[PDB]
């Protein structure tokens, strides 16, 4: 299911994969994409990360549609966060947002990149259920979202709404 953000098309629920670093990221990207069963990708290469999205298109997937992972993760990775009265890199986040449409986006990310399914969209009700589940093994910085989040009291709470956050053409899901 696209999310329509203005007039753009994005995507959650990519699979996340950490590449080696050790052959070409785009060729191992590719092998295992076919390994793992997948037809579509997206390729995370920064200074904090070398990672791949995979997702299918029999899933509803297609090329072009961007990653709202991708997006969100490299705006945190830039801006860090604010907590403790603090600017302050965040490496290792987790959160939940209300996208336009009334669905919500669950986000885990662990050393700039994300947890193998940190990457989820669907109800509000399931994003917290997600939230809370990964919250309890600990090892988080903080915690980035929906001002409303603050009521759950989480030790380490940004508030922060989609819209202060938003494209890279790296973003865009294209062919294996
Ligand atoms: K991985
Ligand atoms: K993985
Ligand atoms: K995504
Ligand atoms: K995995
Ligand atoms: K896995
Ligand atoms: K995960
Ligand atoms: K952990």
């Amino acid at each position: 299911q696209v999310i329509q953000i203005g007039r753009q098309r994005f995507v959650g629920g990519l699979f996340w994969q950490s590449l080696s670093r050790r052959n070409e990221l785009r060729a191992e990207a590719v092998e295992l994409a076919k390994k793992l069963k997948f037809d579509l990708m997206v390729l995370r290469i920064d200074r904090g990360v070398a990672a791949a999205g995979y997702a299918n298109t029999r899933d509803g997937f297609a090329p072009g549609h961007l990653s709202l992972g991708a997006m969100v993760s490299r705006a945190i990775a830039l801006e860090g966060a604010f907590y403790n009265g603090r600017r302050q890199p965040a490496p290792n986040w987790l959160g939940a947002f209300a996208l336009p449409d009334g669905r919500w986006a669950y986000f885990a990310v662990r050393d700039h990149a994300f947890m193998p399914n940190g990457d989820w969209v669907g109800s509000r009700e399931e994003a917290l259920e997600r939230l809370h589940t990964d919250y309890a093994w600990g090892g988080w910085n903080v915690v980035i979202g929906e001002p409303e989040l603050e009521r759950q009291g989480f030790q380490n709470f940004q508030p922060k709404r989609l819209d202060d956050l938003l494209t890279e053409r790296w973003w865009a899901l294209r062919p294996v």
